[PDB]
């Protein structure tokens, strides 16, 4: 009988990978992972073995995998819209379920964050009564924190269900937000740039990605596949950086997933993380400001540098090589904005930049991650808005750490709750 | 010459704190800190080395210390009022300078938090238009997320300064937040609980917690006891509880103070953290509604247990004997208030609850936490909206989450982001 409903699929397989955990704990609980130095405590972490995560793992050489699928493939693998680019709600289906949704499963993807967006009238109110010099990311976290007050999870937690259930209130909540972002989003961007025009509503025919464009005001069709790509390659990128390990550390509280979610974005906010989406934008607006030689390039990295900044849209923490969210950035450009000046530019820091890192000495990782390539790409559709930018990294990274909260309320992980240290103590350890 | 200024102690202590972490380092960067096993990463990082934090270090059987100051010690040590209770404003110069104030130090913190208490027109706006569904801690983290256009090192980041100086504006971020907090929250309380009153001003002659009091508009002379102990014992927690973390976490991607503490917020506004605070007094509140035998009082426990929900101000992730927070306001009620029912409830269930956990077998820490007791303490004082509750433990958090990030931005402590794992990825290493 019947039809399409993550919520059943999701039933059937929560209970096998339980026993599948309980078994493989039973018999390597106690088994060493790694081992923890002082500088690692020092050092945020680094390269500490800390969290289990489900929905993609990173590796430090090849880059992002969504299944063990990697960027590449989901290229190839999950449906279309007719037509080139990947549905962001076929990324989800593969995200949750582990498995390569069918276009029909996708496609319900579609229609149910298309029924389920809405915005309760007190947050469209402040919204509207915000003011401009507050920062696009400051108005949607305060936004989404806002929309608490809808929780379903905080509801059913408030009547006092039992524990078992918690991963169906929240599975409702995620499928909520996600369905309400983009009216947020758009709500904002509007309002700030568009004063004085609304965002219209959503169409249950679209896919999200088409809503949200038509919400945003754009109409070229070749944008409305950026957009496409954008949210799925912004989806996830394993528990360990900052915004998804909030989501993760706060929604272990038991805090609904509206409030996780908005905690992730105060994070996303941070410009060592998402911001860099923004930071290289004003970045490469100052240096066209002050068609260059490679060596006037030259003389502006080493300026930056020496000024104690970092210089945006470099290096990573896990990767060690040039982050394939780039390479599939580059190679979308190349079909499609090959002669931009801006692009041009983009591609000849790409020339020089690492090799001025790797002269330094001081960064790990001397290649270009994620943030390097996102914003020339909008800004090439007209999208000039740059303080904008990480709103839209926020809304597709929702993709990822809303799934994975799912899984970690369905899998009963508790309190993220480590012990910390002084150095005293340390001295004394 | 001149007088107080704790940004001048600050500058003369970050160097030598630098230097002494260098050789520390030199010499110890790769002793081995402890381990790392599956169990551990499933459980959320349970046991755990993996923080340096600086103000206040807890210890699993004697409980939390601020230098290695115990509560009782601070109790005796930190000044008061004039006129038992220690101040706040005392805690805090012992969290960022490690030392005990003299009371002229303390007034200092004083006169300058007042000078600092001042809402912007779009945060009060906000606050006005909430609606009265919109649970407290949301409209707190909304607020203090919608105060960062206001932020001195944001502003000083863009502006691009050198890396050095951030701990600077981190600490005048910080110190304009503690400040404006006290009338964020009654702010909040006030339109909630007493509309169409106003908060009125801020009395540069009192101290931090009595104009507090005022602002909530209470007059009696003990409840701004209450108040002084309270937020100085809400204080900070070391850096591992989800709260602290969080800001930390956050705070680590260059996101402001007022950005990293609205994110903490979202992760103390979960049950099983601060929440607990109100959680408990509905609990009691269902509790005597459905002076009773120990017997019932034991049904009522079992039923709670039964159902899969939690005991609300019971166990500790750290903690492995009773909170001295909880002691502590045992004591105070003693005093005060050893006559209350809702008191004598309090110390009833403290001779049933820990033995019915012991008798349940899963929690490792059957006893009572802060969150058990302060409640009560509030309810007989006439503060008897306990969806408030977790305002307050808020307001007093701040204290000991900022003065660490200022340190961690003195330190030049990293980007907190550790590796994650699947357990497909766990199951094959
Ligand atoms: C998408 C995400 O948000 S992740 C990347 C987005 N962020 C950026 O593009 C900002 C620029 N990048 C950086 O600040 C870093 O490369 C990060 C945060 C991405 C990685 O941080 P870490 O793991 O601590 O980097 P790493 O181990 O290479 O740091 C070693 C040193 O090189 C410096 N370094 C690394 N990247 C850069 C860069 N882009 N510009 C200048 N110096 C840099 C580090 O700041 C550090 O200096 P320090 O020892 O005085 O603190
Ligand atoms: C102030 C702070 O926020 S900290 C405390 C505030 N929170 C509370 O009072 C909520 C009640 N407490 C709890 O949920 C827990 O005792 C915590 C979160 C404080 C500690 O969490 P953990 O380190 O994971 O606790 P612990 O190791 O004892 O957990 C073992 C088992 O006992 C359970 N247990 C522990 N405390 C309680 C309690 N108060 N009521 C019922 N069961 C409990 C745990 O939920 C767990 O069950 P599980 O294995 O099915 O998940």
């Amino acid at each position: 009988a019947s039809s399409t409903n993550l919520k059943d699929v999701l039933a059937a397989l929560i209970p096998k990978e339980q026993a599948r955990i309980k078994t493989f704990r039973q018999q390597h609980g106690g088994t060493a992972l790694g081992q923890i130095t002082v500088d690692m405590s020092y050092g945020g972490m680094r390269g500490m073995k800390g969290l289990v995560y489900e929905t993609s793992v990173l590796d430090p050489d090849e880059g992002i995998r969504f299944r063990g699928f990697s960027i590449p493939e989901c290229q190839k693998l999950l449906p279309k819209g007719g037509g080139g680019e990947p549905l962001p709600e076929g990324l989800f289906w593969l995200l949750v379920t582990g498995q390569i949704p069918t276009g029909a499963q996708v496609s319900w993807l579609s229609k149910e964050w298309a029924k389920r967006a809405a915005l309760p009238s007190h947050v469209v109110t402040m919204l509207d009564n915000f003011p401009t010099n507050l920062h696009p990311m400051s108005q949607l976290s305060a936004a989404i924190t806002a929309l608490n007050s809808e929780s379903n999870f905080a509801r059913a937690y408030a009547e006092g269900i039992l524990r078992t259930k918690y991963w169906e209130m929240v599975y409702e909540s995620a499928m909520d937000l996600i369905a309400k972002l983009p009216c947020v989003a758009a709500k904002i961007y509007r309002n700030l740039y568009r004063a004085g025009s609304s965002i219209g509503a959503i169409d249950s025919k679209l896919d999200w990605s088409h809503n949200f464009t038509n919400m945003l005001g754009y109409t070229d069709a070749q944008f409305t596949e950026l957009m496409r790509l954008y949210l799925t390659i912004h989806s996830d990128h394993e528990g360990g950086n900052v915004s998804a390990h909030t989501s993760h550390l706060v929604g272990s509280a038991l805090s609904d997933p509206y409030l996780s979610f908005a905690a992730a974005m105060n994070g996303l906010a941070g410009p060592l993380h998402g911001l860099a989406n923004q930071e290289v934008l004003g970045w490469l607006a100052q240096l066209q400001k002050a068609a260059g030689a490679d060596a006037s390039l030259r003389d502006y990295i080493w300026n930056t540098l020496n000024s104690g900044r970092v210089v945006p849209g470099y290096g990573h923490a896990v990767l060690r090589k040039t982050d394939p969210r780039y390479t599939c950035q580059r190679e979308f450009a190349l079909k499609h904005l090959p002669g931009d000046p801006m692009f041009k530019l983009v591609a000849q820091l790409y020339k020089i930049v690492p090799n001025v890192l790797l002269e330094q000495g001081a960064a790990a990782n001397p290649w270009p991650n994620v943030d390097a390539h996102s914003g020339v790409l909008l800004q090439y559709y007209g999208m000039t808005e740059m303080n904008y930018y990480t709103v839209l990294f926020g809304v597709s990274r929702a993709l990822g750490v809303l799934a994975q909260l799912i899984w970690s309320r369905a899998l009963g992980f508790p309190l993220e709750r480590p012990k910390s240290m002084s150095t005293d103590g340390l001295i004394a350890l």
